[PDB]
This record gives structure tokens, C-alpha cells and sequence, in this order.
């Protein structure tokens, strides 16, 4: 027993995944997926460490820098989440990992977003959601999901 994913990982879909940020301790599990693409979601610079393992395995980073804010005062990144799913939907860039700083919120919005274009009904994107943001669920996370208007999408 020897490989680690990363913190929260989940496969979303076929060729699409999320997590929260990788450490080297994950890479040789990352190395398994074959990734084209990362969709990275904070505004933080990529640590080295991560550069070197991106450019070593062909892996292309997408960035979105989300700011991270808490309830009850939060940013509607609608821009930048828009931008993050044009990118995720186009299959070129499969396999791609979703990730952020833990997975539970900017990547949370990201997927539910895209749970949404799927035609899930909204509790069962919620019920997704709340699986992995668990004791940190956030109703503005929610609403954003609920209010997101799928109509250039479609
Ligand atoms: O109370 P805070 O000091 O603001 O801590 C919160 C932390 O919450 P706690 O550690 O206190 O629980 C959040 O983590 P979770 O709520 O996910 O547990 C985490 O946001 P997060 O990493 O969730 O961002 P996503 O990556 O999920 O969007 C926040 O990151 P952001 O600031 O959103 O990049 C803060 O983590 P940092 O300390 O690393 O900034
Ligand atoms: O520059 P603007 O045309 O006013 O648009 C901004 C801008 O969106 P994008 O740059 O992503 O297009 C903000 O992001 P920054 O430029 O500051 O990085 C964004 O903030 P968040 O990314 O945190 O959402 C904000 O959205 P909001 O103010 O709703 O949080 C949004 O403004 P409209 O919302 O486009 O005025």
C-alpha cells in the first residue's frame, strides 16, 4: 500500500475529478490518472514542487482564482467559475482534476455547477455537495447553485 490521493479526491465523472491541493506525497497517485489538464481554483501561486510535477507529466494548468470568503459576507464568482466550466467541458482537456485548498467549497460550486447542466434536481446536487463540505456546507454555496442560470450552456 503506497499510493495517496489527494485530500477530499473524488472521481466526478468519466475523465473529470476534484480534490483539494496536492503535495508531493500525492503525486505518484496523480501520476496513475494519465491528467491533460488541472483546473486550480485559488489565487495563490503553484508551489514549485507542483510545477515541476506539471511540466514532468504534460499536465496543462487552468487557472480561476477564486478569493476564498466565509458567510455570511461572500463574492458571486460567477465570472470565474463560468470560465473553469467552458474548460471542464470541452473533452480535450480530459482527464482533468478539479482542485482548490480543501475541495469542500470553490470546487463544491464548480461541480454542483456542473451537476446542474447534467439536469440533476437540486437536492441531489446538494446532497453531493454536502458530502464533501460536511460540517463547513455553506447555504451561500447553495443558493449560488440554485440561482445559476444554465441558459449559455445550453
Ligand atoms: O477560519 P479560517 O482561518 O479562515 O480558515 C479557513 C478554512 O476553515 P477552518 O480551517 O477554520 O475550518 C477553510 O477550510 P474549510 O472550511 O474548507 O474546512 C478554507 O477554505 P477552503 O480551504 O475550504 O476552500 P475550498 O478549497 O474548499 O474552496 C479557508 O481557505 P481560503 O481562505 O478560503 O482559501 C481558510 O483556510 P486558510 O486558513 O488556509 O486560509
Ligand atoms: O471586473 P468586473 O467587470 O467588475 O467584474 C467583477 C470581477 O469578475 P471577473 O474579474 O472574474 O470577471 C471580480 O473579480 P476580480 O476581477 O476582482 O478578480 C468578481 O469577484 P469574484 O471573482 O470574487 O466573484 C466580481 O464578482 P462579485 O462582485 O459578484 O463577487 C465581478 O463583478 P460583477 O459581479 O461582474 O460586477
Amino acid at each position: 500500500l503506497h499510493l495517496i490521493p489527494p485530500l477530499n479526491f473524488s472521481m466526478v465523472d468519466n475523465g473529470i475529478f476534484r480534490s483539494g491541493f496536492p503535495d508531493s506525497a500525492n503525486f505518484s497517485f496523480l501520476q496513475t490518472l494519465g491528467l491533460r489538464s488541472i483546473i486550480y481554483l485559488c489565487p495563490e501561486p503553484y508551489p514549485e514542487s507542483n510545477l515541476q510535477f506539471l511540466k514532468s507529466n504534460g499536465i496543462r494548468l487552468f487557472q480561476f482564482g477564486i478569493e476564498g470568503n466565509k458567510e455570511p459576507f461572500v463574492n458571486i464568482p460567477d465570472h470565474k467559475i463560468r470560465m473553469a466550466l467552458k474548460v471542464l467541458l470541452d473533452e480535450k482537456n480530459h482527464p482533468v482534476l478539479i482542485h482548490s485548498k480543501r475541495g469542500k467549497h470553490r470546487t463544491g460550486c464548480l461541480v454542483g455547477c456542473l451537476r446542474k447542466l447534467q439536469k440533476w434536481c437540486l437536492t441531489s446536487i446538494f446532497d453531493e455537495y454536502q458530502r464533501f463540505a460536511a460540517a463547513k456546507a455553506r447555504v451561500s454555496d447553495q443558493r449560488f447553485m440554485e440561482i445559476f442560470d444554465v441558459s449559455s450552456f445550453s
